């Protein structure tokens, strides 16, 4: 039995990553997410200069998962790409980058100066993306940036949206691997006791994330790795357990990213992760993640 | 303490009733719910002629909730249109009956017939309803459809769509309730033990409700809350206690309808949530609806 995953001229010991924005903003959490059991791992989104993001509270774990409107706080592109550049080892794990250009703009000038670390360093771009401004964002970047990436995405609700963000996607061939999906946006989490949301900004409106989303995530996945048989899919959203876990690469996923259940146990989780996900092949009579992904049985 | 609600011209013994679809399709089960301790009831959602659905199974309860493609099986618009004319008993409570035409002009047809009966025996319609199809739909109801009405809104999950749906919405004084939400539209549902999606429609992604819907229905209830005050907001999802409904009340919410908790339970859960709900307010000390209704507390 092997969770050996092999993708972008990478090798991966396991599909494990954390999810962006999850314990990946400081030096120590990156050195950390490189130290844990994770296959890989993926810095902070970020922006062209630091940024200290949204009032606190502005994350609340709960029952069913999470809420939060962070507001991008990140250490500002020179600290990831530095962290890229000169710090990470390689030797360990491969490293995604994240980024979360506030324009179109500020990501073609933040992949511009990525290129070259991308090449001398091997660092792989995950882009986090309205479909008519989405073409022209890619394109853009296809234009700077000589090298294969990947596009976080929202989800979507319906066979219309998978069809049109699929098509545009197809476009571009760079585009490598789909991350499906952020957070389930704008939920409002009301404490009944307090009679008063749980988070500060934008009057308690947040992204969810956890078992709320992990329909949404499989569908997304399902959807994309059907209409994107030229890519990989990522998975994230609502893994907790090497079962969750084995439903995501059921539904398609190559690396399955973990977001909510990471910031709630710590680093430590991939270890748990990675032997459940090996039990559950083992009670399931699989040796690999290829002899089960995408095979999700229709009726 | 008292649940009574005042809306519409009429008087509810308190803000329950069934959400559209559930129990709420054949004779008996508009009898039932007629007969149970909820405040009002809505038919179907109908189609011009009867239809049988979806190939089954098509819908599944789950531990966070539900999944379905029922793919609107009714018995049709004259059956709803005679139950509400010839055989509802309007001393027991309101009637709302739902419509769902298949385009634009089957929702034309059926409210020039049902004009007749709302003004004689006082059914109230409830309009399921791209933004630009929403806008067509509703111009051609407010023309051809004399009285008030309101409409069943799929959720959005940004403020971009909130500030779009009301903008819309608010064009049309006939529209004086807004229902939110329908399902959370086309989750996958996949059982690690049968490696299979659980429904038999659309390789198996259909609507979710239940626990996994409610912060997103009080993102709803309480964004068309703020931004239609002109109009009442009746809540749908992820209610299966009185501290749920008291949590929609308080997002702003004037009814509150329950789908995949009275699928589990029948209509005997009327009883349980006037009761649960009456011991929520005991314990907080209100004595009215009105004391808390939209009065969530930010930070
Ligand atoms: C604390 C917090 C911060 C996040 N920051 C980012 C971000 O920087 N960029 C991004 O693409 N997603 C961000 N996310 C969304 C996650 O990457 C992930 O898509 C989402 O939480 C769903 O996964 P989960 O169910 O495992 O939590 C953040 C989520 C949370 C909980
Ligand atoms: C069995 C099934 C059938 C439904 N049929 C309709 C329908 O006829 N019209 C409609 O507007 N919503 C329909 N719905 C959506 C529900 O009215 C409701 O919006 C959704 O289930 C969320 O509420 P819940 O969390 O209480 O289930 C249906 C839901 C289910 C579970």
């Amino acid at each position: 039995m092997s969770l050996q995953v092999n993708l972008l001229n990478n090798t991966f010991a396991n599909p494990f990553m954390n999810a962006a924005g999850v314990m990946c903003t400081t030096t120590e959490e990156l050195v950390a997410m490189t130290e844990s059991a994770s296959g890989s791992l993926v810095s902070k989104s970020c922006t062209p200069a630091l940024r200290e993001g949204n009032p606190t509270p502005r994350y609340q774990a709960l029952p069913l998962g999470s809420i939060n409107s962070m507001g991008l706080p990140n250490n500002g592109f020179d600290f990831y790409l530095a962290y890229a550049a000169e710090q990470h080892d390689y030797g360990k794990k491969p490293l995604f980058l994240s980024m979360s250009g506030l324009s179109m703009r500020e990501n073609v000038e933040m992949c511009k100066r990525l290129a070259a670390v991308a090449t001398e360093k091997g660092v792989i771009l995950e882009l986090n993306l309205d479909f008519d401004a989405m073409r022209q964002c890619l394109t853009a970047v296809s234009e700077v940036y000589p090298h294969s990436f990947g596009v976080k995405m929202p989800p979507y609700f319906d066979f219309a949206h998978f069809d049109a963000a699929a098509e545009i996607l197809n476009e571009f061939p760079k585009v490598q691997f789909i991350t499906c999906i952020n957070s389930i946006g704008n939920g409002l989490v009301i404490d009944a006791e307090t009679e008063s949301v749980v988070i500060k900004p934008k009057q308690g409106f947040g992204g969810l994330g956890g078992r709320y989303v992990l329909p949404t995530a499989l569908a997304n996945i399902n959807a994309f790795y059907r209409r994107c048989p030229g890519k990989l899919i990522f998975g994230c959203g609502g893994v907790y357990t090497g079962e969750d876990a084995f439903l995501h690469v059921l539904a398609g996923a190559s690396m399955v990213q973990v977001g909510t259940a990471l910031q709630e146990e710590g680093p430590s989780i991939f270890e748990r992760l990675t032997s459940e996900l090996l039990g559950v092949m083992a009670k399931k009579r699989y040796q690999t993640l290829d002899e089960f992904r995408g095979k999700v049985r229709t009726l």
